[PDB]
């Protein structure tokens, strides 16, 4: 019965976030990639990042994906 | 520091899903809106539903807008 929303991210963060403000990143949905990476900051706050920027790269290599559940 | 991802629906529900199965409804982000609708069902699932199609004008009527954080 699932249809799931895809997640985008049209418009990125030009100023560096903090990697200590982060808590995991997200890929986004595969039909609207745009070279796009979904940094989870904290309280349940976000920001998509563009991937071939050099800082977003390295910060993904410092975190976990994000968790998801089924319930 | 937040630049949020879009919400998109570029895949629908085809079959009519029972209104006793969703909880509330999101609306598209605007940027890629597409005239969809988004359903929450239980157990944090989900489906984009085009909202030109009856059904699902009808089961937006008999229910609330999905509820949201900031924390």
């Amino acid at each position: 019965m699932q249809v799931p929303f895809s997640r985008c991210c049209f418009s990125f963060a030009e100023q560096e976030i903090p990697l200590r403000a982060i808590l995991c990143y997200r890929n986004t949905s595969s039909i609207c990639s745009n070279e796009g990476l979904i940094f989870k900051l904290k309280r349940g706050k976000e920001a998509c990042a563009l991937d071939t920027v050099g800082w977003v790269q390295r910060h993904r290599k410092m975190l976990r994906h994000c968790p998801s559940k089924r319930k």
